[PDB]
C-alpha cells in the first residue's frame, strides 16, 4: 500500500489505512 | 491499494479503507 | 482498489471501502 | 474497484463498498 | 465496479455497492 | 417543547419540529 | 425548549428543532 | 434553550436547533 | 442558551446551534 | 451563552454555537 493526501484547513481528522485484522479506532 | 485524498475544510473525519478481516471503528 | 476523494466542507464522515470478511464500522 | 468521490457540505455520512462476504456497518 | 459521486448537501447517508454474498447494513 | 431521541445505526437522517410559520427544509 | 439525544452508530445526520421562521436546511 | 447530547460511534453529523429566522445548512 | 456534550468516538461533526438570522454552514 | 464540552476520542470536528448573523463555517 501507498498513498498521497492533499488537504485544505481540514479541522476533523481524516483516516484511511489497510487490515486484514481487529483494530480499534 | 493506492489512493489520493483531496478536501476543503471537512470538518468531518474521512475514512476510506480496505478490509479482509475484523475492525472496530 | 485505488481511488480519489474531493469534497468540500462536508461536516459528515465519508467512508468507503472494500471488504471481504467481517469488518464492524 | 477504482471511484471518484465529490460533494458539497453534505452533514451526512457518504458510504460505498463491494463486499464478497459478511459486514457490519 | 468503478464510478462517481456528487451531492449537495445530502443530510442523509449514501450507500451503493455490489455484493455477492452477505452483508449487515 | 422538550424531546428524547433513541436510534440505533439509522443511516437516514431523522427529524422532528415544531412550527408555527414557513420553513425549508 | 430542551431535550436530550441519544443514538448508537448512526451514519446518518439527526435534525431535531422548533422554528417560528423561516430556514433552510 | 438548554439540551444534553449523548452519542456512540456516530459517523454522521447530528444537528439540533432552533430558529427565529433563516439559516443556511 | 447553555448546554453539555457527551460522545463516544463520534467521527462525525456534532453540530448544535441557536438562530436568529442568517448563517452559511 | 455558557457551556460545558465532554467527549472521549472523537476523531471529528465537534461545532457548537449561537449565531444572530452571518457567519461561513
Amino acid at each position: 500500500a501507498n498513498f498521497l493526501v492533499h488537504s485544505s484547513n481540514n479541522f476533523g481528522a481524516i483516516l484511511s489505512s489497510t487490515n486484514v485484522g481487529s483494530n480499534t479506532y
